[PDB]
């Protein structure tokens, strides 16, 4: 409960707040009031949540970058403050505190990350990135190391990124409003392959994070690291003689990081606004209130006139305002939040080995297009002997970390065709079971169409067909010889000599034509007239469902291409499934034993069948399909399959 | 307002609240701390509701099975006892209060349902429920019953329910978690058959309730009764000489009743939920504490050890843990409230008749599946003389009861084309105009796309429909010789003498082949194309929309197994449609007084028109997935249909 | 936050809230308990917000219509006078705050707008409104205007539009409740066309409003104005020599104002309930209590029949209740806002000239059938050469006034069809860009189904298409002399002088048939058999999508028609696009400057082409339905077009 009569302030706790504490003992000898600070975890995060529910801190201290999300949320209440005390803060600063008109926070400082090397062990500093590699060799050779700095946030990684041509909702002006995102074309990649490589040869390390780099820094360990002012406090305690000077650039160009302004937002749900403004406006945004807490920890570039023109000759400060000025100041609008959350996870990835770095940014350009939700929802009614197994697999392996559900549908004697109130409890389940959310539904059962049940939001389909009549044969030599998934328990017919041509030439049961119509009512759904073998009807509304309801449907033989565009598209259940494909063991599953390949003449015999035609045509317009969705989705150089970047954006949007 | 400085604290009324009362003035008289005790109604109801808006209880008590949706809903705080505390108390019931590995509540006492007999009345209680028939008819001969208990909440029905095969989530255990609900297999139903016999020869009365079984039994009235150690304190003042033991078994096999554990949880809002965490650890949670308790209400199986070892001598307590583990600790996963729902809905409607028990389960089966919702919308375009107003009006008698709006659609001339600003205006309403949600919308209206109009829900859809030559006969004597609904109104064409067959030969007006043409445009929707008499394409879409569209088509002369099948999978509003059905006379509403029999050779005319071919095609089709539908969703046995259970469930569930 | 111990009374501006404070202080000075009254602006919307969030003040004083509203939200309390209360207020008075059988507000007046004339200029007040444009004439030609009143409030117009049929849920009673709305009657029309020819002739000026009248009138600068009882206090003021009569008849019948009763509802969150109920009854309900408030302004007819008996003998009240019962109680169901809303903006927009007379109540009938809602997107996949740029025009142009944006899709080379990974990036952008909502999304895109996304709510779909050939042939001539729209820029063929006949002649590439495969695809969508040329599968599946997911499809030479249509269904956004296209010079831009038409023989030619046929029978598909369409909506006289009225309405709806 926001308590009335106090004042509760957050802020990070990289930054100066116990200062801040001093500043707020400050403010209670002259008014009574008491001031509690606190820095908790994932602050960020914690108080759009906290304060959704009118609770909270009454003072939120951050960068200007995601008080966008908070002001389109009703989290902030909009400041007050007279021209007479706006002329004191830089012009430039209250643009960053400004979302729709108004203003929603009191800009503090300009922050902006530098290059912090070692002037003991790198006398000279290196101008570009591309000349590090050298240097870490000639510094290992010494028990040292070259470069180390946090590569879990995205903020420390960008300016690499960004350098050559990624870039997030450039900052644009005219009658009309633009939103473009960039983090999938050439100059991204370019960079953020560099940083991937600079790991491959044990340059840096995947894992480091802010608090191994700040030690290993501080220790003399390695000779430089990228970081904020905030960091200089800790340095100067390490006796280490450093300097703070420009980004090195790549490819001829300067690293652009991404500017932020350390802002100080009041709770829309607090009480005390009118105490809050007093103390950011008489106490903290005063040459002594910003002096207390940059002696703590400091802030970069105050937005106060007054004090600036006093740190503004720090050196450090003269290398800050370099590198700010080489890059740009964040956005701070709503779609700020997935922009950074899809470049974390790309860089994670891509920095671990989980994505390529073509699959680890197609996957933010798709990621950054919403904030994530978990109520999504997959169906897969995978079809027998299509390899399903093996895909099925991928999901199991991926969900854990990707953090979503997976739940096999088990139907008695494993009838494709639910009952009508069976389907009513399916479609119930799957919509209702928020636990099982994301989640990932697979199983032996037909098409079922969810518009019918009155739904707010249907689930996603994808399938994997493969030939009519090689799946056929994969099903009979199944029944007799096995898998190798499960290899002990013996199947229904296990040791018949039989062979398919043997089956096909005496007209046996499970190698007749109407064994073929299998995938042509998985799709037509759970309708009488699909089960009524050689509807051509059915076949009609085959394809309809298969392209109007279903998101993918790939076919057996090319089951990479298949989940390559899955991460593409789907990167919340697929992200690293590629790699996982590529290189687990696990590709494969459940092959069946012993096979014998059908007679040229066994075919062309089935090849008669109305029944096999149909099948065939379905696969056919299946196939089609799906290579047009590739061919539609990707480039070749090489014989490597790349996803194109995103091939639109909004113009001429209006009113700005 | 959940006010801080003092606790308010809930409890169910059948439980010893003046006691936990005195613990609460205990608790005032050593730290100053007012505590009020309440015992609201429908507790466990209003809880999630005044408490999901911040406000409410600061401690919440109830048995451990409705905590975990509680707990998913964020309105529980985790509680933080130290092994010290967690030690004294019995480790069984510590996993009660847990879910998602948190504890959430503090464990208290466990309950179980027992036996209690009246001694002097009932020497020795029988041992199977198969005799308790036998000893009424004697016990009824001396002005005495044998067995009288609680019929409207399923807690005390389930024991029988599950006795010979009934469940819900069983416990199990592994890499993977299940999914499985079980209350419309063999075994429930054979349970709930058995109770509803013993209602049908009188043995017990369908409406008596918990006081009614109490005051019953405590005036030595009734041998029997089924009740919780609560129960205990008031049998002991009405000198009535009982006994706690074993409940009768069914089929060779024990009453396995669900057994909970009294917890109590702290309310997330809470502002004093260290306040809390001292008195039920330090006050309530002690020996004296649990007995001041217990001296008011028998807690029943202490989950503190040090006070367990003294109540566990009682014979009493030894029959509940009896009877506790010839059954099973209550889940307390999410699911477990809407079977609860499910339960007691089937247990109430079975027991008055209003459902035969299949019906009933197969119901509760179908409600189980998620939480019931409002949010439903079901829209039925009814066509002309189909016995519409048959089945439209079971939805208007059952409306009050089940709780859902009917409301007829009227139409200027009764145009089956609404305008696009018409559409427009009526899918507006539907969607938005809550309060008639959950609504049934009927009327002349040819099929309308909700898909077109961007709403968040689709209405379901469904119709029926006959012949299409006997519907027009049927609309043929209609316009000459009026209904027996609304005999008085002449209508239209009133005493014309002209037969059907008659008209046939002279080609009239009325009988001519395109007036044929009316169930395919209905279906069809309001495109142009649908009204051209005869179209082709009309004819596909009508049966796409059907099949695509439509929850379910039923035909006339088939309505029975149609409302059968809709009270399997929509009891919201059609439960108790086929008992209304079946015995209630307005059940062939609306005939037509005066009929003629077209001539073989009438008919084979009007089977020569392209008009005739097309909608006997549309109505086969509709035909055949009806049956499809009814055969993939019945058995029959001795000329009976019965739902079939559900033949699906979740295996293989990742990650736990 | 509603704060526990005070009191805090929000009631509107025109109340004699000064009064109401003498009242609250007496309050004080009896229990210690302060009391303060505020007069927020757009109160009765301020209130249902503040008020969501357990906010606001503790007693919201407004006119019954709206409290109905607020009681299906949960934000009033149940008031629970005993009946030695109830008894000394009007039964009639309570009954307007009954809703759902609960008590929901205390009823204080009855409020009924009268006709206010100056003695000293209009000795003897007209009769009926039919007479007043003569009298304005006499007035104006003396220095004076005949009437004058707030134009901006649907509350003083209702009595005219009412007069000769216009109403909203009139009033009805049975066995079942009904439905049926009704102003774009007649009756409704005839009324706001009267005023709107005041507005035409200068009888009175479409922007004066609440405060222009008052002066006006109490500056004797116009002899009439229509107002409550609350403007009496101003008028003797201004020693103005006014009377207080019964309004004008229009049409032979009188004018039906909408009657409110004044009421003051608790808020359900509010910690006083009961010192609220203590104020309400004991002190503003009492002789000496309203008698402080009506004495800052007149109440009206007050609920306390003490008082009533008193103030009933006030000429002023009797003219109050002379056309309070002329006209109807205002309705208290919460479709009541919905219904203020339409008329609000149907005047407005009618006075303006903004729309017609018809549009505007057409769209309000539309308006009307729910609370507007932001959340609704259209998406206009625009194909080339239309007159698309004219349409996307319109939007471009009401967008401001009407709230919503408009945003331009650009794809790369303009392809039409997206990657599978960009169509995902899409439909996220689409359906989560929340401050682009609503909005209209327009580009060279073929259709793409959002329902394979699994997305909430779907967007809606509208287009425009043309004949095959004469598409081509302005693409023709386009590409080889531009446009008018930016004449500047050359086109890449600028300065061919091969004419279109002369390509067909000479089989040019520019004039092949397979370049008339376009509208086709546009419509079939994202699949690859929509683009293999001359598909009769893309030709099913483009009727179907046509049919199934499009709002309306209009054609080029039919632009009009097609506006008209969509002003009537979708108002919120093309309200008032009528006006615009019939009168705003940029109605057919993008003109191609010079073009040839094409040779008898030469289209003959390209009508031997399957391509052309097929390409033909879609547009004929497509113009049947939207002549079908426009059939079915509108009505011819004069060879005007007019929007046919609501032809549908509830009935026999149960229960009650
Ligand atoms: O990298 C993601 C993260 O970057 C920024 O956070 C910075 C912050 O601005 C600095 O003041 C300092 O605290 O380092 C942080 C990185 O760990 C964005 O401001 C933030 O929204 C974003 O999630
Ligand atoms: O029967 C439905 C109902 O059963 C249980 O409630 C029990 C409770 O556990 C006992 O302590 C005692 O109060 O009797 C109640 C039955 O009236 C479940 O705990 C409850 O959730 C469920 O709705
Ligand atoms: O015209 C729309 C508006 O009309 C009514 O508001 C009246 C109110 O009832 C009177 O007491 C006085 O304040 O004039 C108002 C008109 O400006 C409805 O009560 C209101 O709900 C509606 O929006």
């Amino acid at each position: 409960k926001i308590e009335e009569g106090k004042l509760v302030i957050w802020i990070n706790g990289d930054k100066g707040y116990n200062g801040l504490a001093e500043v707020g003992k400050k403010f209670e000898k002259d008014t009574g009031i008491k001031v509690t600070v606190e820095h908790p975890d994932k602050l960020e995060e914690k108080f759009p949540q906290v304060a959704a529910t009118g609770d909270g801190p009454d003072i939120i201290f951050w960068a200007h970058d995601r008080f966008g999300g908070y002001a389109q949320s009703g989290l902030l209440a909009e400041i007050t403050p007279d021209k007479a005390f706006q002329d004191k803060l830089y012009p430039f600063t209250w643009d960053a505190v400004r979302y729709n008109g108004k203003l929603i926070a009191y800009p503090i400082a300009v922050e902006a990350l530098s290059l912090i090397y070692n002037k003991d062990l790198l006398p000279n500093p290196p101008k570009t990135w591309e000349e590090i590699p050298a240097l870490d060799k000639e510094l290992k050779a010494k028990g040292k190391s070259a470069l180390m700095f946090n590569l879990q946030e995205p903020y420390f990684t960008w300016p690499l990124i960004a350098a050559d041509g990624g870039y997030a909702f450039k900052y644009e002006n005219g009658k009309y409003d633009i939103k473009d995102v960039g983090v999938d074309n050439a100059g991204a990649k370019a960079g953020l392959t560099f940083l991937v490589d600079l790991i491959k040869n044990k340059h840096m390390n995947a894992d480091t994070d802010y608090s191994i780099a700040e030690a290993a820094f501080n220790k003399g360990e390695t000779a430089m690291t990228i970081n904020g002012p905030w960091a200089w406090s800790n340095i100067d305690t390490s006796k280490v003689n450093y300097g703070v000077t420009v980004l090195p650039t790549f490819k001829g160009q300067p690293s652009k990081p991404f500017v932020g302004v350390l802002s100080a937002g009041i709770n829309a749900a607090s009480p005390n606004k009118e105490l809050a403004k007093e103390f950011l406006e008489n106490y903290l945004l005063t040459d002594e209130g910003l002096e207390a807490v940059n002696k703590d920890k400091p802030l970069g570039a105050v937005a106060l006139k007054s004090y600036e023109e006093e740190l503004a000759k720090d050196p450090r400060i003269a290398a800050t305002m370099e590198n700010a000025q080489k890059g740009e100041i964040m956005p701070n609008i709503p779609q700020m939040s997935a922009f950074w959350y899809a470049v974390r996870t790309a860089v994670i990835n891509a920095a671990s080995g989980r994505q390529t770095v073509d699959a680890a940014l197609a996957a933010a350009q798709t990621n950054a297009a919403a904030d994530e939700e978990d109520d999504v929802v997959i169906i897969y009614n995978r079809v027998p002997k299509t390899a399903s197994t093996s895909f099925t697999n991928i999901a199991y392996d991926l969900c854990a970390k990707n953090r979503y559900h997976v739940l096999h549908i088990n139907t008695t004697k494993n009838n494709p065709v639910m009952s009508l109130q069976d389907q009513v409890r399916f479609v119930k389940n799957v919509t209702s079971w928020k636990e099982m959310k994301p989640g990932f539904y697979h199983g032996h059962v037909s098409y079922l169409d969810f518009a019918k049940f009155g739904v707010k939001k249907k689930p996603i389909y994808i399938n994997v067909i493969r030939d009519p009549i090689e799946r056929l044969v994969s099903y009979y030599y199944f029944l007799r010889f096995g898998d190798d998934y499960r290899p002990g328990l013996r199947r229904r017919k296990q040791g018949d000599k039989k062979t398919f041509d043997e089956c096909v030439a005496a007209g046996g049961s499970d190698c007749a034509p109407e064994k073929l119509w299998l995938q042509i009512p998985f799709f037509c759904g759970h309708s009488s007239e699909c089960w009524n073998v050689g509807s051509r009807w059915a076949l009609e509304q085959a394809k309809y469902n298969l392209i109007n309801e279903y998101f993918l449907v790939g076919v057996t033989e090319e089951l990479e291409d298949f989940i390559m565009l899955l991460e593409a598209a789907l990167p919340r259940f697929f992200r690293g499934a590629t790699e996982l494909y590529r290189t687990g063991k696990k590709s494969h599953l459940r092959k069946t034993t012993e096979k014998k390949l059908p007679t040229a003449a066994t075919i062309a015999k089935l090849q008669q069948s109305e029944i096999w035609k149909m099948e065939n045509e379905f696969y056919e317009f299946a196939l089609e399909q799906f290579q047009f969705v590739r061919a539609h989705a990707v480039r070749e150089k090489d014989g490597e399959l790349y996803i194109l970047a995103q091939n639109f954006f909004y113009e001429k949007i209006y009113p700005k």
